[PDB]
């Protein structure tokens, strides 16, 4: 997260870190046994880490649970990043409390101008590199699809939205991938892609979760 603030330990209780020996992507706990992330975060040997603040220090609230299966969206295209979404089932159900809670799926899509909270442990610089140990947060509005398409000619599909600031300076980044965009108490987006980070006229592009709610509900009902 470039240009954000320190969340505060366990203030974003649905945030997960995906670990394969190290943090490589974020994710969102949507129920006691399922996490949503970006399909571009797929790999084997994922351990889901819940209840994290400092991902390098065991501080007491963590639950480390291995994934039993992962399901990449049937129509995911890695070249265009269309349908960039994936479900991960936990080997055991998490224990849900105040510090570890699920986030609700949307009943409807969010409108341009809606304020959102994006979080993750990704890079905090646009040109340089510096990875935080603790969780970073950013409030950012959903942009109009017109401005989104103007910024990224020929690249924005119906399964994508932009959020952030056209002036730059504030954005998600590498390492934040797969993580939550929560608006109005609902998971509306997944950190997906962008040109660089926090560059002028290049906002963050996010998987449009409201388009996938049926697929998500149907998949977890049979798996
Ligand atoms: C699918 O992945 C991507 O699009 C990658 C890309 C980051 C590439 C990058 C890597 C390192 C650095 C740096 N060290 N300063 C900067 C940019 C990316 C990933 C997630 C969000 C955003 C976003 N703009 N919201 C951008």
């Amino acid at each position: 997260i470039v240009g954000g603030y320190t969340c505060g330990a366990n203030t974003v209780p649905y945030q997960v870190s995906l670990n394969s020996g190290y943090h490589f992507c974020g994710g969102s706990l949507i129920n006691s046994q399922w996490v949503v992330s970006a399909a571009h975060c797929y790999k084997s040997g994922i351990q889901v880490r819940l209840g994290e603040d400092n991902i390098n220090v065991v501080e007491g609230n963590e639950q480390f649970i291995s994934a039993s299966k992962s399901i990449v969206h049937p129509s995911y295209n890695s070249n265009t990043l269309n349908n960039d979404i994936m479900l991960i089932k936990l080997k055991s159900a998490a224990s849900l409390n105040s510090r570890v809670a699920s986030i609700s799926l949307p009943t409807s899509c969010a409108s341009a101008g809606t304020q959102c909270l994006i979080s993750g442990w990704g890079n905090t610089k646009s040109s340089g590199t510096s990875y935080p140990d603790v969780l970073k947060c950013l409030k950012a509005p959903i942009l109009s699809d017109s401005s989104c398409k103007s910024a990224y000619p020929g690249q924005i599909t119906s399964n994508m939205f932009c959020a952030g600031y056209l002036e730059g300076g504030k954005d998600s980044c590498q390492g934040d991938s797969g993580g939550p965009v929560v608006c109005s108490g609902k998971l509306q987006g997944i950190v997906s892609w962008g040109s660089g980070c926090a560059q002028k006229n290049k906002p963050g592009v996010y998987t449009k979760v409201c388009n996938y709610v049926s697929w998500i509900k149907q998949t977890i009902a049979s798996n």
